[PDB]
C-alpha cells in the first residue's frame, strides 16, 4: 500500500539530486551513503534540522528518469571511510567529502516523461525534472512526484518511521 509512504512523506522537504554518473547512484543504493557539493552540502545539514524528513530524489545526467529516492538518516560526516565514488572530469575528492547517511524510499526508476505534469513552485514552475543539483523542491509537487514511483515492494518502512 501506500500509506506509510504517505506518512514518511508528511510535512517533508524535498531536494532534486543530479549525479554525473550512473556508478555514485549505484554505490549510493548499495551503501545507504551519499556525498555532495560544499554548497548542497550545507543546505541539506541545514534542512535536516528542519524537517521531519528530507528526501532526495536522484536523476542521473542523460538519463531521462529518475533513479528512486531517499530519506536522510544524519547530517554529513567527515572520516567514516573514503567512499570510492566516480569523480567527474574536474571534481576534487574533497569536494565530495561529507557523507550523509540515507534509508531508501524507492529504488525503481521513473521516467520524466510521467512527471511532465508535475511544475515545482521553487523553479520557476519549470517541469520537476528541471534543476540543478540541489534544487528544492515544493512540498506539493515533491509528494505527488515520490507517488508516481512504481512501488518498492522490496522495502519495508516500518524501520524508517521508526528513526522519525
Ligand atoms: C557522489 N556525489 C556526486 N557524484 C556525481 Cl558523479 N555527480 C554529483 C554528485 N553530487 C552532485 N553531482 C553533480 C555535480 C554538479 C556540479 C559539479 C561541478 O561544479 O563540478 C560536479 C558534479
Amino acid at each position: 500500500g501506500t500509506s506509510k509512504l504517505k506518512y514518511v512523506l508528511q510535512d517533508a522537504r524535498f531536494f532534486l539530486i543530479k549525479s554525473n554518473n550512473h556508478e555514485n547512484v549505484s554505490l549510493a543504493k548499495a551503501k545507504g551513503v551519499w556525498s555532495t557539493l560544499p554548497v548542497n552540502e550545507k543546505k541539506l545539514n541545514l534542512a535536516f534540522r528542519s524537517a521531519r524528513s528530507v528526501i532526495l530524489i536522484f536523476s542521473v545526467r542523460e538519463s531521462g528518469k529518475f533513479q528512486g529516492f531517499a530519506r536522510l538518516s544524519s547530517e554529513s560526516h567527515h572520516g567514516g571511510s573514503p567512499i570510492h565514488w566516480v569523480l567527474p572530469a574536474g571534481m576534487s575528492a574533497k569536494m565530495l567529502g561529507g557523507v550523509f547517511k540515507i534509508d531508501w524510499i524507492c529504488r525503481r526508476e521513473l521516467p520524466f516523461t510521467k512527471s511532465a505534469h508535475l511544475t515545482n513552485p521553487w523553479n520557476e514552475h519549470k517541469p520537476v525534472k528541471i534543476g540543478r543539483d540541489g534544487q528544492e523542491i515544493e512540498l506539493e509537487c515533491g509528494t505527488q512526484l515520490c507517488l508516481l514511483f512504481p512501488p518498492d515492494e522490496s522495502i519495508d518502512l516500518y524501520q524508517v518511521i521508526h528513526k522519525m
